[PDB]
């Protein structure tokens, strides 16, 4: 909460560096009232590294470099050893790639980056276009916005051609900077091609899939109603969980926070049991992570009566509906929470009653042999279950 | 079916007030004659939210900002606040790419609105060019088609140069619709690789994998015999199913689609069974997805005379020949449908016939352990079985 | 090997209408000496349809729309109705990417009907703008080749900008081919784009997963020692057998491909069994597809003279050394082909001698639990075994 | 040590014919003192063959098919015969995608040699056209740089325009390489893009997969509590290991890697058991490759006193607290290397004190069943364990 604040201090530093530095090297006119803002920003910069405590571009520029030779005057070629803490903008990247880059998304963070070091030196080559340039009585606000348009003309791969080089040296110029702003045009163009691809997955993939097994029945010659169905069932999946499998996406988590997760989403359904009312924890916690998830449609057939049976039901979304054995006098209907097929377990009998779903169910099922399984081992609660069965 | 009129026609509404406002903006000699129609299609926005009913952009578009400073005169600057209903657009996209998102590919469906997006953005660039310009005595046709033609020369980056800016305000507003244009342009690139590269899947998928198996055996020394083989029979299930696999295709349905699948697929092979007439539908409904699909190519050994023998085989797709021991008489010839095999459940005897395979077979098989496995439950279908064994 | 003719042909027919039709259209002069090679492809176009028995492009190209509107003179907004036969490309491409779609890569094939479509819009946008173009005393030579040349220059996004429209249509005709020129410079950049990210795969997989492997060690600290072993095994790996796992490449194929791969791997092994002759087949074909491939490297220990030992070793490719309980008195080198660690199935006894791997080894193991499961069933074998076991 | 010289060598010798042969073809007056220095490079390029024993460039580039042809003067249209040997550079580029293909991004190394044979190619085209050129009275210098950078504005895609061509073959010429550098620029474009798409994977996929896992408890109506806690779990693996999964990273290793592994990684943990000295390598080595890994968070109940419990707990790299039964007196305190839970295995016998996590453990679970039927193979180990369990 207080380095926040030294942070975008130092980008603003750096950022002004970024503007002024070239600015005041083409004009010798400037950098005369702008002194203590200077130096102000100077101390900022070289209080950083013990703050700070690789560190190569914080020591080439942390040192006062500049504040000598804007005054100390010195020939133009060797006057270009002023942007040696251009490199600040490197360790200010390196450091924005890791305060906040979990905010946003990385290639739209790069994206952002890449567009300002773009903006950045657009205008760096536009006061250095300036500069070489021959003189003339002209303002230097008209002098330095044609310097810019030119720029952004190149470097956009744009080439309008008003204005062309005349001097050798002006040639050489425009050839480096031509193929600078290819390489940044080139750059932008992989980062938003990037961004765009990797932005729409699950909206893909789930129609890549559907696609897959539509094609799939098709070549099987399957009937048409059978097709519409499944086309209904994957549509309802991606309206409702958006195309995920609830088997392969509670997996990434480790084993307490899956039964923490199972423990939260059972905690209505787990207390609602007519045959245990809660007589032990570890009973409990054992049969809630063997929940088996299956979906059913609309019109199937979850139990008939006249099979053999040997599977529970717990409801945990929709809604079903229970029918008699001729399906024409409807027994009762059920909703979420409560379940049903609790005379499975307790002994080996044939079904009753014959359950049909309305609208789609999202209930859980629980199995005969990993039951008995994980109940073999507990022999108070089996005492406790065949003590009721009978 | 009484709303789809409504969305078509609050995108036109948009589409007409998008191409509309900025070109009565530069001109007032219009917008005289156009009161009607304005008047009906204002009251068409505003009368959205109600319906409707985040609401931002419906709040500052749907009230009446324009209509009185059309006749209420105001000075330019503050004039562009009559674009505020322009954002308009911006829940007309949201709400197409739900509408209908799913008919088409969602890449597409962002490329077409983007390009109708480019469209507009272009338009209103020529207007506002146009209005930045020096007056003179010209048609209002050629002095709109002069700045759309120049805005589709600088969005495109092509940049021909036959009319250039001469003041500064022209040449702001050139480089700010410059650096706009290559954005769009980037976005444009970005979304047409997206779609190119998402387009072929299954077919380089395919040609992926078959090439690192055909890598593979190459490093074994494999004969080249057996690799012709292989790339045929992977030619063959390209040509076939697409190149994909039965198993890895038949898991994304829940257990109930599953099963009613394979009651489709089979409900012309379960009643054809001489050992079992169909007396009972719990194990039929057991059996059915216990199938262990294999492909056998041409002139592959499914079952010879002399090996022990376990395990049953139904015919689906291929014909498939039965020989003798000594290669030399033909038994029987059979096809789709009919199923062999049948003297390997009922005892522990070495088969008698050795079945050699024509054509591509696409034949089910089912196993001895998972068969006993899924009878030993049922006690009568055990009965019944041996019964008609001896 | 007599349709290829025809294709060819038809593609070649198909090409020339392309070329001619708006070179004819636009110079009225021509078409005068060129009867006879049109009525023969007329000819040819028309009886496609027969030979190939959707239908809607070969129905619109297949009549003979040209040869009347070349003499029997129309006015030119009506005569644009000769290019309806240019609808024969789409057939033709439809055509070339299911019949040779296969011995090269789609993207490049896609990308080759792409420049080809591009060479042929060029020539017709090429013969269109000289159309629209005031009359001139000029060769038409040169005034082709300058139409050609500014074609050129507005698809490909330059814009040398020596030409430039002048009346109104002309710029309406320049608007919409920079559009279209637009359009196609993306489809080009994406197609390539596509093409460069599909074609390293391996190389780029293996380097993932060994940089996901290096720095996951990195993390628990690992001796920098075993990373060089890792990592020389990761290179030996690649370098071999283009880093890909056996048992995950030797799964796609199905049962009796698979038993053949396996059966020509092994028959160079299963003959040289000295507790085994091969007196049976069945037994060779159970115990050959259950063997587990393992990779030793460098001065791994396979087996210590002192541990129990339970598992049989094949050697298939590199050769492997067998030393003393002291490893100071070599017992025998083998190499590849013959095998080792014999007296471990025959009873439960310890190793007797330590055995070292010299260079990377690529034998397979065959453990002790799945050999007597499937040799349980085969009394005769197990007694021909314990009977040369003691 | 002693090929990379000659391998560098034969770069530099093929990049200096790049740069000579067009410049000194364009230019008669050359070549004069440049004799010895060409004749020794002619020397380096034929014996390049030898040491290297397909063989089609190298046998094309090795004899001396130039210094012939300088003095012996033949007419310019079959003087081009002289760039044969610049097929070097593809026999260049193939031999160091190879030499050092595996230190650098196999894209990146692309992206560098199209580069540079970008600049060849530009350098190329540039001496062409100033060859095809109407001769005048001017510099060479001045001559080959309006060229030069006539040739840059023309690949760049960027037109300025201010030199054009006059006559029919200087257009030609502009048109075909127009052609060539939309190719090449195109080659870049998509270069860029791969190289920006395959270069965040592990920080997108660890993204992609916690927003799924987050979308998915959304749906299921979970406390936000829960949320915050699988958020930060989520944060903190991919803070330690930078999301990668333990048991789906130790896969790729074959079995003797990965024991060596667990070795190391449990040399310091494997010696500090007080119920087992270490009598016996083999039962360390089996009960060493069946540990568990699992995370425990802040506040997670690993061990409640009052279960029955029956798994064994190794600590890594956190630190654990153990309490009591009503926490509210603390036993004591555990980190890393020292275990616990040893009371779990010896006898059947329910939990004793309550065992709470303070941060993140990273500790590795040991089961009951495994155990057991990995010790019960060693009886003389079952003997030393239940002495000391009673
Ligand atoms: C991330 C951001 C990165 C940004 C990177 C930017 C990269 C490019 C920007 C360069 C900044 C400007 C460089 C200007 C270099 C030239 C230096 C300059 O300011 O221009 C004049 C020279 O004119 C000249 O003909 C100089 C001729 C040579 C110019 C070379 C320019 C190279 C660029 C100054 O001398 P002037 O005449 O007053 O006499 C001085 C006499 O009194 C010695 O005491
Ligand atoms: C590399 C550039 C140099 C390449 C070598 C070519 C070169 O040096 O050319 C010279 C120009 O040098 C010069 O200072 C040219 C002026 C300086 C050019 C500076 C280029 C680097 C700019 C980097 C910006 C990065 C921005 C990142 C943000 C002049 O040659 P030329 O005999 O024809 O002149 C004759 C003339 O003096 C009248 O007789
Ligand atoms: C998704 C689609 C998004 C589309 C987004 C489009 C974005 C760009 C489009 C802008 C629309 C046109 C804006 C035009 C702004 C200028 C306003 C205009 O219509 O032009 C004239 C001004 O000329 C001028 O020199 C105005 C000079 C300043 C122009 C500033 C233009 C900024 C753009 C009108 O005044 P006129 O002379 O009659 O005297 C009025 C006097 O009588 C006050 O009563
Ligand atoms: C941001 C643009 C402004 C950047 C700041 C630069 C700026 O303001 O420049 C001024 C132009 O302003 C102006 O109104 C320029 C005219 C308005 C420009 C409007 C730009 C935004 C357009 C957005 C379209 C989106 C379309 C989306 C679809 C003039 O400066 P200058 O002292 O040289 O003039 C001297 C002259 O008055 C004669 O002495
Ligand atoms: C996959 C490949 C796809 C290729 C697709 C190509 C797409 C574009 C190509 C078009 C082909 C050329 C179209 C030319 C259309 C114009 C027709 C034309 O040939 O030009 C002249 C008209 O000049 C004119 O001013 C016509 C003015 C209107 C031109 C409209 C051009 C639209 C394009 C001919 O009339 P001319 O004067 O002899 O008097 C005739 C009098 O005697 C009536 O008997
Ligand atoms: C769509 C294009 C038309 C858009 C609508 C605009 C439009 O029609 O403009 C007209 C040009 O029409 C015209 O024939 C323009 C000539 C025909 C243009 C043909 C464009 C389609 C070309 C497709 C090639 C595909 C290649 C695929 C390979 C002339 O308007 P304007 O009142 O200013 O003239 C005044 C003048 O007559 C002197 O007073
Ligand atoms: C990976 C790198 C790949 C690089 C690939 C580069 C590809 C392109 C480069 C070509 C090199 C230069 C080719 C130059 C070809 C022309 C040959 C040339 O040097 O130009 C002059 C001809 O002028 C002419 O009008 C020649 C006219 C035709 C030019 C054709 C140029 C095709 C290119 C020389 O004859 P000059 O007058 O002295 O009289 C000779 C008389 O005395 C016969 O004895
Ligand atoms: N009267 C009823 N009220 C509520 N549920 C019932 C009723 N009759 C049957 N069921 C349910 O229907 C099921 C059919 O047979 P089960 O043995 O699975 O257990 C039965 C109960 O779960
Ligand atoms: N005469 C026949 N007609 C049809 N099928 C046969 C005939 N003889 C053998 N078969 C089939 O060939 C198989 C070979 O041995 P099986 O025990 O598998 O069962 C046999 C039958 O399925
Ligand atoms: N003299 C020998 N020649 C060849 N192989 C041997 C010799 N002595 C031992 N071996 C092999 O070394 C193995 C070590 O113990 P095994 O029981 O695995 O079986 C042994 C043989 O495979
Ligand atoms: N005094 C103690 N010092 C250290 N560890 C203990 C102490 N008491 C209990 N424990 C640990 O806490 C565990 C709780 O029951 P366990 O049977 O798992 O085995 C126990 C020991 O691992």
């Amino acid at each position: 909460t207080y380095t926040l604040v030294w942070k975008v201090w130092i980008l603003a530093v750096t950022l002004y560096y970024a503007i002024r530095i070239p600015l005041t090297l083409v004009f010798p006119s400037l950098f005369s009232p702008l002194l203590p803002l200077d130096i102000l920003a100077s101390l900022a910069l070289i209080a950083d590294i013990p703050l700070d405590l690789s560190r190569l571009p914080d020591l080439l520029a942390a040192l006062p470099l500049d504040l000598l030779v804007f005054a100390l005057h010195l020939p133009s070629p060797l006057s270009l050893l002023s942007l040696v803490r251009l490199l600040k903008l490197i360790s200010v990247q390196r450091s924005a790639t890791r305060i906040l880059s979990y905010r946003i998304n990385p290639a739209l963070l790069r994206l952002l980056s890449l567009v300002g070091f773009i903006l950045l030196a657009a205008h760096g080559i536009a006061c250095g276009w300036m500069s070489l340039q021959p003189p003339s009585e002209n303002p230097a606000g008209t002098r330095y916005l044609s310097a810019f348009y030119w720029t952004i003309t190149t470097l956009t791969t744009i080439g309008y051609g008003d204005i062309t080089p005349s001097t050798p040296t002006q040639t050489v110029y425009t050839i480096v900077i031509e193929l600078l702003g290819a390489a940044m045009y080139g750059l932008v163009i992989g980062n938003i091609a990037s961004l765009v691809s990797k932005l729409d997955a699950a909206k893909l993939l789930h129609r890549e899939r559907v696609e897959r097994v539509t094609a799939f029945l098709s070549y099987k010659r399957i009937s048409p109603e059978l097709q519409r169905r499944i086309i209904e069932y994957f549509d309802y999946l991606w309206e409702t969980r958006r195309g995920y499998e609830e088997r392969e996406v509670l997996k990434e988590l480790p084993h307490p926070l899956r039964l923490a997760v199972a423990m939260e989403i059972h905690g209505d359904v787990i207390e609602k049991v007519p045959l245990f009312k809660g007589a032990g924890e570890e009973f409990i916690r054992d049969i809630i992570l063997h929940l088996e998830p299956v979906i059913y449609g609309p019109g199937e057939y979850i139990i008939r009566a006249g099979e053999m049976g040997s599977d529970v039901y717990f409801i945990n979304r929709g809604s079903v509906e229970v029918l008699s054995a001729d399906e024409k006098t409807r027994y009762a209907i059920l909703s979420e929470g409560q379940f049903f097929g609790e005379m499975a377990l307790i002994l080996r009998a044939p079904r009753t009653a014959t359950v049909r779903a309305r609208a789609f169910c999202d209930l859980y099922r629980l199995d005969k042999e990993t039951f008995d399984r994980i109940l073999s081992r507990y022999p108070e609660i089996a005492a406790q279950i065949q003590e009721l069965a009978v």
